[PDB]
């Protein structure tokens, strides 16, 4: 008789909060130099996948097109070819201040790290994550001259399609640009729960798939992806300023993005599943 | 080779159901405020991205070609997200709750005072994590404003037309759609019991939320979501116009396609293998 | 790691199928009806939401460019879960009926009898679940009404086209399509029966069923839904164009294909391998 | 305790060297008749897929799109359309001669099935895909009418997008022909080969849907869709002859395809893993 | 009765580099002819998953929707295609170069690999894929015609999108092309990680699949799929003349890759891992 053995890939509840607690406690133990060279590495990917995503919605942010379309096949594109930063990231190990920003935040609150280790981590990782991107855009996007102005609506498609991304991103004000770093942090927290979940390679794929394509297509705002694609806007000269690109949005998305990851979703969390993580341990 | 496994039979999946519903009727009111809360705000944010990617579809110039269809197709692509943010949490939606409760209260797993209580509680956070997310989020972000300008104002067009679309039915056709939108749901969320694999825990979802989406169907949540944005927002609709028009003939309509039409079928279908399992226990 | 095998050869397949067939010849006649009213139900619903994409991608002005094309496609891409809804909750179609439990029949696990009461109540089933919810839902919900106006009109516009296409082939033509049609489901019954994972059963059930919807084969039940609720809707057909012209050939391709086509053949393949299992 | 064993699907390399040599051997010990039957089984079923593709090539070869697309969209959802003949062949139990090539050759490298064994094999695979194919043909697509000659340049884009496609393929000269098919039975066997190390079902089907793919886009010759469409071409009387049917396009579209399957594959396969193999043997 | 088997098919991070490393010293075994077999077979299969996506930009590369849409539709449609190559790689347990770059440079690093043996399976795969990719170019594609100068502008459409392709490649200068090739190694390195890291079918087809797709639509410029191009270009007598292939973009690309596979990632993940496999070798 045939007896194929019934077995589960996924899980749920109290198991996923549990491993997202211990993911946390997991990063306060290495050492500042092996922290810094993920948040390097992770920033680098991250900067990679942004350009590779640049590159198609100038494709498709094409002179003739977009008077039909609007700009709307180009972002469809660049949300559709940006996710596979995730597979990056975690494939090789590496973290994201954006995801740390839950797990670490968890992590913190269950009183398995301390308040120092936790500055630690948090300073480390955005630092990596930020020289890590800005390294990446020159030495490979600037260097590349993929975006450069070539001062021809025919051919100069990608460097209008990056012009418009960052004015789009510079001229929000304080409050609207902290909401959508909140909206781009509740995605980012969720895909990362959902691979701390989904311990299969297609969900590992497809679920952060649609939550990175749902919150770069909806217009959330990345505190890595900007600084990438504000910092390469800077450089090869479109119309943001530096003071621009920096005070009128990285403050305010590293500060949505931190509410959306501790309070917005840590702290729910931490309130419905304590008992459980206490119950485990 | 070992052969595996990860799709059971209907039995137990009908099972499942009934004890991932008598399960819910445990938890204390606050956990399960809470979790309502989360759900509704995770049912805003992806409605909130699905409407911005249609709004991006729905370009001025586009619309004199494929009106409508791009952008409801690309809606209704983005929003199945919020199947995956809602299960891999723990987080529950009045929606399933009106099959997998029902179905528990019928085998004397649940009680009437339990599944009544349990059932506004869950409808009551989901309204606030709803309403919540759409005041935030979106409407101190401006994404959905009236800018008053054809070329420019799209999202603001799309949004208004699909809640005059919304507050235009009748009764009967409302309650019908939303009969429609339920058994859709519920249908999910029987896949995500009966495939334990995480490419089916995605796809079958998605595959269903799409469906109901494209298909115009009446979902209680998003419709919450949508309305209130849409009156923040100041499209044309009316307070009057949204509750009683839409949401109460919505709920009606989900509630019966949750407990009626696919409840009792289920449970004269499978009681007996159900009363056999607890024998066997 | 481990080394797992998610799939089957085949012989194991036909044995699954064979015994798939058995096991329902077992259950009673209500629940027998309730399960193929649910199904009808389903089918019904998945019919109702692809036509609505169709119409939705039917407009006028998409139509002039791309003709029917864009239309179509959505509403094979759309209508695929059907096949995932009917499994998850143990229903059965006619269509799947018709290979599974014509194999118990020549493998004499199901007597002439029973395969009659379990055909008969599949089909009457799925009957009433499709024409019921055609009437509860899509006639009510008002989606496919006709609005005169003709850039409204696009969702009333497409059933109706696609009722004339169904109505006005012949016998022999419409017995191919059906006879394709019931190929296809059949073949996603097997893909079912041979991967046991989400992603197959998912997959390869959805590439199967876009395709023969896409392909114009014509499906029993689906074509009972469009119909009824062409006929409802006040479309061009007639109810004998709807019933003598495409149904009963509907139906009678759809046996042929899921007891001669596929059955015979497999059945004189897997015989010894199903006789030695019993063994 | 949270703690999931560790599981691996996809086990390749030497191990689907074995699965493919021991598939293609077991092939050895069929029946005539039982063989024969897999085949006509499998030409049907690629008769079916490759309807359905021309079917939706066809609606979106409609004549206003054509003027400003050509064939590009016609030909991606043929192929995206198509590739379900793989599964409808694996999860049977069938045989195709493509897929045939690769693994009974490799059976037959190994000295595992004889040659008399092996050319009957070879024989009635290919006599019965092409009695499956043909009879799809007639009995399902020319009865059905739905390739049929409409005269109006609004309705006749099913029949124009298989006349168009016939053309193609017959315009051919053999050098061309022969590497097209190599191509696309490199194609095949590399699809084979996929499912033999892949066994979850996501693999499963969607290494093949691609493989597939890319074989029907890029236009390589597969002998059996291309009997199924000569002859459905022939049937409908679109602008083709026998001639250029057979002694044009299935002659040398069969030897590239074969050459693929034994040559271009299998003995370069047969050196990197045959002492893998003696080694799997001596266990 | 109701009581699955928890079960995982990903081990991400440090099990990955194990891996990695592994796979990299497994290499440095095999005899020459059976690595030259394995580097054609690659080289030969990277040339059919090139045909077939340059086939298909060329359809949708058609004069009159080009004027529309530019280039976008054939760049989507060539990076849909292409990705199957990978598929065709790890079945048939072929190599290419480009993963070399970062397995046995690590294999290296870890000095589970000597440097002889590491320069001469490096070379050997280099020239092997050159050898499989040229030997398809000509009896594949130049002797298919599918790639022919067909002078009508109707039809001359895979010629014209594998021509403006090439002058894409070959206009480049010095730095671009090498951070071009940085680029698309670092992607096909990742997605040797991806594969080596999920252990099951889905994960193996699509992370693989985005990867290399993300690779082809950016631009990137890949060594293997470079020479494939550049002959076959060569071949159909396009503009590119045959010094520019080799001097502007084919040297810089292989260099490039090199970069990304060794000092790119292979540094960063060997001081981040390299205490890690010390304990697990004990
Ligand atoms: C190792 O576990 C992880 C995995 C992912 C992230 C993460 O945050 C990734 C992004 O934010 C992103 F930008 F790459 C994308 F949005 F694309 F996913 C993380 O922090 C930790
Ligand atoms: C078993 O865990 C779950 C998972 C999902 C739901 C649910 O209700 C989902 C929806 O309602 C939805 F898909 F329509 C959307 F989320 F989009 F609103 C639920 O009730 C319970
Ligand atoms: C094993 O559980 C099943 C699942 C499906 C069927 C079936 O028959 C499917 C169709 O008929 C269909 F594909 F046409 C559609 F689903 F669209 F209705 C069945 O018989 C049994
Ligand atoms: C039983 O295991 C198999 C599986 C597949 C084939 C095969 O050959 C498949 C094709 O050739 C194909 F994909 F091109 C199409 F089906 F489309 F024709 C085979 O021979 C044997
Ligand atoms: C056997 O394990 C592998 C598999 C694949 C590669 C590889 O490198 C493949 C490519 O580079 C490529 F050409 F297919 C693409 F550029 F698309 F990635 C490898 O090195 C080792």
């Amino acid at each position: 008789v045939l007896d194929p053995v019934s077995i589960k890939s996924v899980c749920g509840g109290e198991e996923s909060y549990i491993r997202c607690v211990e993911y946390g406690k997991k990063k306060a133990h290495y050492s500042n130099l092996n922290l810094l060279a993920k948040a390097i590495l992770a920033g680098m990917f991250v900067g990679l996948c942004a350009h590779a995503s640049g590159i198609a919605g100038g494709l498709f942010y094409y002179h003739k097109l977009r008077e039909i379309v609007g700009a709307s096949m180009s972002v469809f594109v660049y949300g559709f070819t940006f996710p596979i930063a995730f597979m990056c990231i975690i494939c090789t190990g590496s973290d994201l201040f954006t995801g740390n920003t839950l797990a670490v935040t968890m992590a913190l609150y269950e009183k398995k790290v301390k308040l120092l280790d936790y500055l630690r981590v948090m300073t480390i990782s955005l630092f990596g994550n930020y020289v890590g991107a800005v390294s990446f855009a020159f030495f490979v996007s600037y260097l590349s001259g993929a975006f450069t102005n070539v001062h021809a609506v025919e051919k100069n498609h990608f460097f209008q399609f990056l012009n418009d991304i960052a004015e789009k991103k510079v001229h929000h004000t304080f409050v609207e640009c902290v909401s959508l770093a909140v909206g781009c942090n509740i995605f980012v927290c969720l895909a990362v729960y959902f691979v701390l979940t989904l311990k299969d390679g297609a969900g590992y794929v497809f679920s952060v798939f649609f939550a990175v394509y749902a919150f770069a297509i909806a217009g959330y705002e990345h505190i890595i992806a900007n600084i990438y694609t504000l910092n390469i806007a800077l450089m090869v000269n479109t119309k943001i300023t530096v003071y621009q690109a920096y005070i009128k949005n990285l403050l305010p998305t590293l500060l949505g993005n931190y509410i959306a990851g501790a309070i917005v979703l840590g702290l729910p969390l931490y309130f419905i599943y304590k008992e459980h993580y206490y119950n485990f341990e």
